[PDB]
């Protein structure tokens, strides 16, 4: 009788807590932030060189972007077209030449390439940046491009 | 009994999670947002035409800020004084001259406009901007302003 | 019985929010904040005076950045580095010369004062600067620093 008040204003508190946390989803997500599936991207909104980029996201306690689908990659151009920066993705193929992988050595299952790319182009180019577009180009490692994290 | 200490046990985690979501709100609205009452505003630190600026918010899940009350305006003031840039709010009178409304048609409950205003200057000011000082203005809806939504 | 019903319902949803709550913390302190312990430290990305910025994180219900152990001070200066700005913390010997305190009036229970620090250099150095290296110089309360809040 007792306990039945106490689930009652305990049944109210996670309701509250429900539509809280659902309006502070979107606070959070407003302007750099994107959500795909159980995926989060979030820009940093600034560029930087890619090592400097990975290491921002695994301190943060998540990694460069990685888009796995079609639909992961429609999110992440979202973010691109909203700063109007080319972004790194996080994967290289600076290990074996020709073959991309992620940063857990795992090959690519799903690409996007722009026509003709990935091409290596002056025999030094190990990175992938995301264009407006939503299509990929293998890039030098030392440009600077927009930070975008997944969480 | 021990349903009674399920619920005891469940509680000190809601009220653990109460206290944490409570401090990363905090956090969360510093310093590009402002809570009042149950709303929360939060800006995207850049200017757009209307059009634009609408579109960002309606994809976000929210819509252009909307002060309803004394109290909202002030809140929303404070994101134009700490950004020292004018915003546009949600209403317009494009449907019929003179007659400002909600997005959603509704006419207006609370207004705050400079003296003068509205003046439909030019027979072309349809939108609103907020100045620093809180007093309201109708402007072109083609000019670029600071984008706040709410939330 | 229907109240077992009840809160295993209640178990469910508070596993959930606290699994969804878990990812946006770390997508909410990407790029500007940074936890250590039970303290958030966050930063505005933006420079302004002692008065101001103690304004703004008084206002914003937390309080200038305040490292109160070396890891709390390591914490503050990843943020500082991030920016390559050195902060203000809330410290302050403007009541009596040679004795900084924190906004409370108590005396510091850590410092990590640069060799010859504090100096009241001018005679008129009343707060206290964070570097990059995370050592503390004082510094007049004029100058302009990243703001930095705890929370
Ligand atoms: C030969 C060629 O078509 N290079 C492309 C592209 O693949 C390169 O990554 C880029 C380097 O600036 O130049 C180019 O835009
Ligand atoms: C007649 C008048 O005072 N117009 C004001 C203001 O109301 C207008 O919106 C603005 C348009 O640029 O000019 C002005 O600053
Ligand atoms: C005399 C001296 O060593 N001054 C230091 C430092 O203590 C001062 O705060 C600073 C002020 O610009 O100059 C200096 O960098
Ligand atoms: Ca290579
Ligand atoms: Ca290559
Ligand atoms: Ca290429
Ligand atoms: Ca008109
Ligand atoms: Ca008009
Ligand atoms: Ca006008
Ligand atoms: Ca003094
Ligand atoms: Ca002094
Ligand atoms: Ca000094």
């Amino acid at each position: 009788a007792s306990l039945r008040q106490q689930v009652e204003a305990l049944q109210g508190q996670v309701q509250h807590l429900q539509a809280a946390f659902s309006q502070y989803k979107k606070v959070e997500l407003f302007p750099n932030g994107q959500s795909v599936g159980e995926k989060i991207f979030k820009t940093a909104g600034f560029v930087k060189p890619f090592t400097e980029a990975q290491l921002l996201c695994t301190q943060a306690g998540g990694q460069l972007a990685s888009p796995r689908s079609a639909a992961e990659n429609a999110a992440l151009q979202q973010l691109v077209v909203a700063k109007n920066e080319a972004a790194f993705l996080s994967m290289t193929d600076s290990k074996t030449e020709g073959k991309f992988t992620y940063p857990t050595g795992e090959s690519l299952v799903y690409s996007n390439w722009a026509p003709g790319e990935p091409n290596d182009d002056g025999g030094s180019e190990d990175c992938v940046e995301i264009f407006t577009n939503g299509k990929w180009n293998d890039r030098a490692c030392g440009e600077k491009r927009l930070v975008v994290c997944e969480f």
